[PDB]
């Protein structure tokens, strides 16, 4: 079950045993990163094992089987010998990572593998807004990239003041600097290019002073061990957006720094026009870059829109203007504009035949580093072997990789936490696809008053039961504590969702008047609990709170609840309230942080608050306020 899937694989239906008696060959002269891993795998343990790079004495016999590609390797296992041979040092390390996935309980299959990546640079750009990844999280990421053959980590958290304006001019303080030094050492050991990016555009002056401060900063990062560099000009305005100046600065960094040090690897830039919708097809910006930028400098691209999947026509369009294959910055699973959602679905939508048209493929992920590993593991597989990329199987493999102790539970949670909900970027993902038809029918019948299928009722019922099992097991899981810490508030909200659905379904059955009323009041309590989570957890300034199962599950529950309530009201001349989200203030009102808003004559708050201002479309100077007669009211809470 190899991830990424190799270019070529020939399996023999025999198996062999990892030799306790073995002779090692090429150990001294192969990539030391690859040898270390081999030795960990052969721990406390005569069969021939030959390891080396094309050109080493050890692997002379196989030089014609080693693929002629950067990062390529040949791998083979039989009764007599094991071969691990890279076109180059990174290739040998990649052989070892493939070999590690073949070893299962001291047993190896008989296989012959020729393998190499279809895309040259593959990995992660930590390039989102929000809380930057923790130091420990980054340490974990770099190991994960090594294991999955991602060779690129671009460091560029938008809210790191030493990366963006104005402190991009200042060297990192000692503590952050020793942490970065450590990240580079760890990157180098897992064969990952640590790429340090800088984001100076918003207040850069095009003078010598700013140019030398930038080069002075790159020099300080070089002292920390950094060997690849990027300059980002995304999401800025003003003079920094000038294409001629941008190119001159980049060429100057190229000529006076990248092409002058002994050992610099990647030099990459991100344009102000970084996707088609944000480009001016009649303006000179992209063609200037394409014509003026030195040919070894990479140019990044997010596709047809800020958030978008990569199409053949889309990348043709950019490649023809920039005069080189774009280096893709893919904006998924980044959730910095839908901060109340987790995006845990599969990676899909990118053309799988366009490898030759791209220099690079990196994923911009969520501020939730462990949770992002599902998409990241999948991107590593897509970028290495797009031809064979399998969306759903890779998603499942990622999950079982990340949380083998509770894979089905995490699968359950992930598959109902995938869509983004409505947003201004217009990007959406599928969610809850398996149960969607059953949901769809149940709610057709029910609404129009025709009878639903029992098996559809039970499917819904089975799902809620499963959700509860997953939520509870994930909450207590101690295999990946950092992952659990990330998802926990979502897990609680997910459990509540499932209980609400069970209770709403008990209302549909509805023995008698007083059963129905017990169920109904329970539902109301559960709504209120969801509100309290949504108001107390993840209270960020942009999209505060906690949404889950939003595409299919919550709407089905809400709409079912509103419906039974209405039938009951008719049948009993009752006046039960049918509203679906709890709201403590009377008038659809909404609560966000200290705001109280009627969704874009009179409001009554659950209490007297000091008021702050009322924006329709006046300051309230702390006046006590309970009644009020865009429409956002801000209070002190």
């Amino acid at each position: 079950s190899l991830q990424p899937p190799p270019q070529q694989l020939i399996v023999q239906n025999k198996t062999i045993d990892l030799p306790a008696v073995y002779q090692l060959n090429g150990g001294e002269e192969a990539n030391p990163h690859a040898v270390k891993v081999l030795k960990e795998l052969l721990s406390g343990k005569g069969m021939l094992i030959s390891i080396g790079e094309k050109g080493d004495k050890s692997v002379r016999k196989y030089s014609r089987q080693i693929p002629d590609h950067k990062e390529g390797y040949y791998l083979s296992v039989n009764e007599k010998e094991i071969v691990l041979a890279g076109n180059d040092e990174r290739g040998t390390y990649y052989a070892l990572q493939t070999f590690a996935q073949l070893l299962k309980d001291g047993k190896l299959p008989e296989v012959e593998i020729k393998d190499y990546p279809s895309v040259r640079y593959r990995g992660v750009v930590e390039g989102f807004y929000g809380t930057p990844w923790s130091h420990q999280a980054r340490l974990s990421q770099l190991k994960f990239y090594g294991k999955n053959k991602m060779n690129t980590y671009i460091y560029g958290p938008k809210d790191d003041p030493y990366h963006s304006a104005p402190n991009w001019r200042l060297p990192y303080p000692d503590k952050e600097a020793a942490q970065l030094q450590e990240l580079v050492a760890v990157a180098n050991e897992n064969e990952v290019d640590f790429v340090w990016a800088i984001h100076p555009g918003q207040d850069i002056k095009w003078n010598k002073e700013d140019r030398d401060l930038l080069l002075a900063k790159f020099e300080k990062m070089y002292q920390l061990g950094v060997r690849s560099f990027a300059v980002f000009f995304d999401d800025i305005s003003g003079e920094g957006t000038n294409p001629q100046k941008q190119a001159e600065l980049l060429n100057y960094i190229d000529e006076k720094f990248a092409q002058v040090k002994p050992d610099i690897n990647q030099l990459v830039m991100c344009p102000t026009e970084y996707n088609k919708s944000w480009s001016n097809p009649n303006g000179n910006y992209l063609t200037t870059l394409g014509d003026k930028l030195n040919p070894s400098i990479q140019i990044m691209w997010t596709g047809d829109r800020v958030i978008s999947d990569i199409t053949r026509d889309g990348i043709s369009w950019i490649n023809e203007r920039i005069k080189r294959p774009a280096y893709i910055w893919w904006n998924f699973p980044v959730s910095d504009y839908v901060r109340d959602h987790l995006l845990l679905g599969p990676v899909y939508g990118n053309d799988t035949t366009i490898a030759k048209e791209m220099s690079g493929f990196v994923t911009n992920p969520m501020e939730h580093a462990e949770s992002s590993k599902i998409a990241i593991y999948s991107v590593a597989s897509y970028a290495w072997n797009p031809a064979k990329y399998d969306t759903w199987q890779t998603w499942k493999d990622a999950i079982r990789t990340i949380l083998p102790s509770a894979a089905e539970e995490l699968e359950c949670f992930a598959m109902h936490n995938s869509d983004l909900g409505p947003n201004g970027h217009g990007y959406r993902r599928e969610e809850s696809m398996d149960i969607q038809p059953a949901a769809e029918r149940f709610l057709k019948a029910f609404k129009e008053g025709k009878n639903y299928d029992k098996a559809d009722f039970e499917t819904l019922q089975y799902t809620f039961e499963r959700m509860k099992e997953s939520a509870d097991i994930l909450l207590m899981n101690t295999e990946n504590k950092p992952l659990i810490v990330e998802i926990t508030p979502w897990v609680h909200q997910f459990k509540l969702t499932a209980e609400m659905g069970e209770e709403v379904l008990k209302m549909v059955e509805g023995r008698n008047e007083s059963y129905f009323l017990r169920k109904y009041n329970h539902v109301k309590a559960l709504q209120q609990q969801m509100f309290y989570i949504d108001q107390t957890s993840n209270q960020n300034p942009y999209q505060p709170g906690v949404k889950t199962a939003t595409r299919v599950i919550k709407p089905l529950i809400d709409r079912t609840f509103a419906t039974v309530v209405k039938f009951f009201n008719q049948k009993f001349n009752a006046h039960l309230d049918a509203t679906t989200d709890y709201m403590p203030h009377k008038m659809p009102l909404q609560v966000k942080a200290n705001r109280v808003l009627i969704s874009p004559v009179e409001i009554e708050l659950d209490a007297i608050y000091p008021g702050e201002n009322i924006q329709i479309n006046a300051g309230l100077q702390k006046a006590p306020v309970k009644f009020v007669r865009q429409f956002v009211l801000t209070i002190e809470k």
